[PDB]
């Protein structure tokens, strides 16, 4: 069996690690070209294998995690952050049956509860904005992101206990996702780790208190917290009130930096393409009515353009670049074979872009999907919240949250660019940021 073509490098440990870390998209389209969909390098003594395009990619979403396994590559970061017996620290069966669980508040019955409580949050922290200004959005909707997710999926017993300094320790657990979380080992005396440790053990301690109180009520609530309290695994086995709160902080966590950065982009798009940004405005008035009334789920769904924003901010500014896989069994894919112990990896953010497949690749189209596209026209060439088994289980909690805070945002505000400045990326974190995040807005009404 034929491997993958190989990238010499002439750094021996690093290899490719620096011209990868300085523009990644830029390292895997010229490989593209250069080698073709599959082909291998080494970064930090690691063998990676990417799998570009669809055809290519379909093998990593159609894996089975025997084959392509999934702990190998994310438990030594994951572990230290939402805590032992969750996620990836667990047989992936066991962490089927906790994401089972999750999906008990993850639905349409409480997609509807959650469109009136997002909305409520939106308008109450855009208070402190004012009428007009300058302001970081990314920090804000980072801010807010954390009281919704916090309210819709933790519960309000949490949600009560959300304060300044609960909202750092987050932050201090989220320094866990570092590249140093993931090469060095965790022990080590490093700043970042020292904070996660301390704020991990904080953050559970709050959500303790939680667990207790709501255990000694007297009526139930239907939510995320009463299932994972009141349920067992098919063993019978009851979840640990560490596991609930790992399991809670881990939702959370997933779902920030991912929904706060993507809901930043959109922002800017829509502030560079300013007729774009009426007609969404536009299209509240002519969904929802002239009055303007509380969101609802239903109407959300015929937010027919903003979704399209959504998406065509996906395409250019997904969140997760490299989704990441173990290889243990020999896979076959373009009439190659990938060995096992070579780490199988897929880029949305290349797929999402790639010149063979994407008209105006680089544009913020999002009309491109009225007419012939590769989203539609392949299987996985749109892939911003994975494919096949290997897909977000958050992906429709994500769109609730993102179309009610941006339609809120959109009836309270008008943005722009400050003196036409679009953020560049950020390419040195792992989920890519907007550099300097300042937008201009004013009161539209
Ligand atoms: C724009 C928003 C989001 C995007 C693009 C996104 C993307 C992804 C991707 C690509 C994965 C697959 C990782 C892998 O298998 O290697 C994933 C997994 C996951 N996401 Fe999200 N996500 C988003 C928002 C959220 C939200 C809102 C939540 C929860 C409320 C969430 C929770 C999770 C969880 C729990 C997993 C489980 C990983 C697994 O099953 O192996 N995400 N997400």
């Amino acid at each position: 069996g034929k491997l993958p073509p190989y990238i010499f490098s002439p750094i021996p440990f690093l290899g490719h690690a620096i011209a990868f870390g300085k523009s990644p998209i830029e390292f895997l389209e010229n490989a593209y070209e250069k080698y073709g969909p599959v082909f291998s390098f080494t970064m930090v003594g690691k063998t990676f294998t990417y799998l570009l395009g669809s055809d290519a990619a379909a093998l990593l979403f159609n894996s089975k995690n025997e084959d392509l396994n999934a702990e190998d590559v994310y438990s030594r970061l994951t572990t230290p952050v939402f805590g032992k017996g969750v996620a990836y620290d667990v047989p992936n069966p066991v962490f089927l049956e906790q994401k089972k669980m999750l999906k008990s508040g993850l639905n349409i019955a409480h997609f509807k509860q959650h469109v009136s409580i997002i909305e409520k949050e939106t308008k109450e922290y855009f208070e402190s904005w004012g009428e007009s200004g300058e302001k970081n959005v990314f920090e804000a909707l980072s801010e807010l992101i954390i009281l919704t997710a916090s309210h819709c999926l933790h519960g309000k017993e949490i949600r009560s206990q959300l304060n300044e300094k609960v909202a750092q320790l987050y932050a201090d657990l989220a320094g866990g996702f570092s590249h140093a979380a993931w090469l060095l080992p965790g022990w080590l005396p490093l700043p970042s780790f020292r904070r996660r440790d301390r704020a991990h053990r904080e953050i559970k301690d709050i959500f303790y208190k939680a667990i207790q109180k709501r255990r000694q009520s007297q009526e139930k609530i239907d939510d995320i917290l009463q299932t994972l309290l009141d349920a067992t695994y098919k063993d019978g086995r009851p979840l640990t009130d560490d596991e609930v709160a790992g399991m809670l902080i881990g939702l959370l966590l997933a779902g920030q930096a991912t929904s706060s950065t993507t809901s930043a982009w959109m922002g800017f798009f829509l502030a560079r393409d300013k007729t774009l940004q009426k007609k969404c405005y536009l299209e509240q008035k002519t969904v929802c009515g002239e009055n303007l009334p509380p969101l609802t789920y239903d109407q959300l769904k015929d937010l027919n353009l903003l979704d399209r924003c959504i998406k065509e901010t996906l395409r250019l500014r997904p969140p997760i670049m490299i989704m990441m896989r173990m290889a243990r069994t020999p896979q076959t894919v373009a009439g190659y074979t990938i060995p096992p112990g070579h780490q199988v990896c897929v880029s949305p953010t290349v797929n999402q872009r790639l010149k063979d497949s994407w008209v105006e690749r680089l544009d913020f189209n999002p009309d491109r999907y009225l007419q012939d596209n590769p989203a539609s026209g392949e299987k996985f060439a749109y892939v911003p919240f994975g494919a096949g088994r290997h897909r977000c289980i958050g992906e429709n909690f994500a769109y609730v949250q993102i179309k009610t805070i941006w339609s809120t945002m959109l009836r309270l505000y008008e943005f722009d660019l400050i003196d036409g400045y679009f953020p560049t990326v950020n390419y040195t974190t792992m989920i890519h940021t907007p550099e300097n995040p300042v937008i201009r807005y004013k009161r539209r009404s």
